[PDB]
């Protein structure tokens, strides 16, 4: 049997945060502890919460010291901050980062047992549901309002590690493009296409079953639709952008993705870099690797895509597929290769260990060995 | 900005029910009040979870009184059993009727001032969650186990009545086929097409929107694709169904239905007409009705049933979808016309007021006047 975990309630649409200050009073939680970052605080993201709770004098406390690729410090300082302010529920207003860092916290603070961090690595084996999470996202990117996996940086043994647990579900998720609209043109491009690597990673993981294909399917064609438009500021993209990130996450959290997330993950180890960035880089070469192990599925990729597949053999809907994504990638100004992202020639040998130790590499529907990564790595990292 | 209400849990397949120990162990619960129907219990459907359930050493106690359109009195008397089982938790066993019936028992146990049952009609101003339910569908119909909706017979006023709550929502849901496939072929025809009443009205829905619509759209697809199979009785065929029926209750909960849904009550009201049999007579009936208030909808119900819709205009798609539903009926062996089950033309009238009057009507693409619904009716129960 397959399970799926989803929110048990969600609310989407610009205004959709307006409903949180209702759901609050509803459940009875007392104070919350938003867990955020100091740009979202400076850019006045924040107060859009803040104001409403304010006017129906919900009581906060704030940590706004996750920075991006979150670590087990980061992790472990808004725990301490989440102890000294009195909180009994978590408001979870960001991207993947402060989302992740959100459950973490969430986690061993009903699970006092994880406290080092890292042992929370792959299916946690927790007790207890986390502290409730009320979850905001900000990009248009990680679904991590939805999904149970999160990722946190060892910066002691310099690697991403991958905690997946039913347990840290939040319990209400507000997905509203007004959260979202003050992303840079370079960030919506960059969740974007980390949003699509979801889709496509979980359209052929090897866990694939009809209700996730369903929905991955759709999150592409909404995707790959709407993400030029709203890199270019179109508010009505990014508000179809806002559900494509988010049906993507009810797929790919509950069967997998694959080696494009094993591979980005130890480039954000090694050089921070941005995660979207990273899978953009990797995704049309591991799909060319992946292609001749996906069956019909890149034939419906290139469809809803906008390519005319009609009269194509599936060899040849395969790499139209593959050119779809590089097309994107290009027309939403992500640069071709990894070197043009800092990745040295020398780190692919301990890149390439990593990525095959990735939680993430299991789905691949090719099974992938370390000289297959090398060479995928090297492929991506220059012309 | 609109809210979607899910199970947080859910399993999924031939074999789902295997997950209800473990599920009941990691919640910590101490004794299940099981709701179901005496046909359940009879031909061993209710043991396939028992059995596990002792082999867990997990406690139950059992309610089978539950009949098809259940009562005001059997809530009562459910009710009753519950509070002098010692149980903490639910498992609904069965179609619409034990787990609209399981749901009643779970919010007016921990909302008490709810005894008279009729308090709870429209959006039930309840304080506390219902009861924890574990729901495991036993008809390819209803999609109770997902939905926020439940339907009570009010015997004394001669009406069905809808309680929509979502602190009726089951914690999990356990959807496996193998606990389906026992139905009749006529019951998994009619519950099949009640699926599909729920999917085709869920889409044209006033409250829909683009998350709903996809899920519908695919719900459309695997019951056209799945039920003539199933009811042949083709194991995968089943196991299809058993998907498609939840996806469409995924979205109808959350957007609403229309004038078949507000048409079928008075039936079951009037005559206990199997609900399946009143939606399936309507459906193209109804739809014929609609059709000028759907856009392009019917356009991509008659593409998903299996019509080449490409050279048509809008108006010869709209009768073409019409028509797919049509054969549908006839194949799976559903009467075409009402006097078939011994409705009245003289209660006709009588019948178009509580279908006008019916909270599923509200949802109706098109706005219904009486004369309408009487001329519908009259459409629906000739020869
Ligand atoms: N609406 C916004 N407007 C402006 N800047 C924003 C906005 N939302 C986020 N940012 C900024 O974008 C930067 C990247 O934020 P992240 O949370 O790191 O981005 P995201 O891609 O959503 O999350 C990535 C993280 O999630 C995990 O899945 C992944 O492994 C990685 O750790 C930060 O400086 C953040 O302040
Ligand atoms: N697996 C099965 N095998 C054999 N018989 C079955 C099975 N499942 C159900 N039945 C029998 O089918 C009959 C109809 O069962 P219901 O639960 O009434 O059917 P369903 O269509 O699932 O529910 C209808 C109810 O739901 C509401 O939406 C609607 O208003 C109505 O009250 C009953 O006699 C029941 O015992
Ligand atoms: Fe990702
Ligand atoms: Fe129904």
């Amino acid at each position: 049997a397959n399970r799926m975990i989803l929110n048990e309630t969600a609310w989407f649409g610009r205004g959709a945060v307006g409903a949180l200050t209702d759901e609050v009073k509803r459940r009875g939680y007392q104070k919350a502890l938003i867990v955020t970052d100091k740009t979202l605080v400076q850019c006045g993201v924040v107060a859009k919460v803040t104001d409403k709770m304010d006017a129906a004098g919900l009581a906060w406390a704030i940590y706004d010291g996750v920075v991006p690729n979150p670590t087990i410090t980061v992790v472990k300082e808004g725990l301490g901050v989440f102890q000294n302010s009195g909180a009994d529920y978590l408001i979870a207003i960001g991207g993947g980062s402060p989302q992740d860092t959100c459950k973490a916290i969430g986690i061993i603070s009903n699970n006092p047992e994880f406290a080092d961090v890292r042992s929370l690595e792959g299916l946690s084996p927790t007790n207890k549901p986390s502290v409730p999470i009320l979850a905001i996202p900000t990009t248009a990117g990680t679904a991590a309002e939805v999904t149970i996996g999160y990722v946190i940086t060892d910066e002691e043994k310099r690697r991403k590690f991958v905690c997946v647990d039913p347990h840290d579900i939040p319990q209400v998720a507000f997905i509203d493009a007004d959260m979202m609209d003050g992303m840079p043109p370079a960030l919506k491009a960059a969740t974007g296409v980390d949003a699509l690597t979801h889709a496509i990673e979980g359209y052929i993981t090897r866990g694939a079953w009809a209700l996730t294909d369903a929905l991955h399917i759709k999150a592409i064609e909404i995707i790959a639709g709407a993400l030029r438009g709203s890199v270019a500021g179109d508010k009505d993209a990014g508000e179809e952008m806002a559900l494509g990130q988010y049906v993507a996450g009810m797929g790919f959290s509950n069967v997998g993705v694959g080696l494009v997330h094993g591979m980005a993950h130890p480039l954000g180890a090694f050089y921070n870099t941005p995660h979207g960035v990273a899978n953009a880089i990797l995704l049309p070469h591991v799909m060319r690797y992946n292609a001749d192990f996906t069956g019909e599925k890149y034939r419906d990729i290139a469809r809803v895509m906008g390519v005319k597949v009609e009269g194509m053999g599936l060899e040849e809907a395969r790499n139209a597929a593959v050119e779809a994504v590089f097309a994107l990638n290009r027309d939403v100004g992500i640069p071709p290769h990894l070197r043009d992202v800092g990745v040295r020639k020398e780190d692919i040998p301990a890149l390439a260990q990593a990525a095959l130790d990735d939680v993430c590499t299991g789905g691949n529907p090719r099974e992938a060995t370390l000289e297959d990564i090398v060479e995928l790595y090297h492929t991506a990292w220059t012309s």
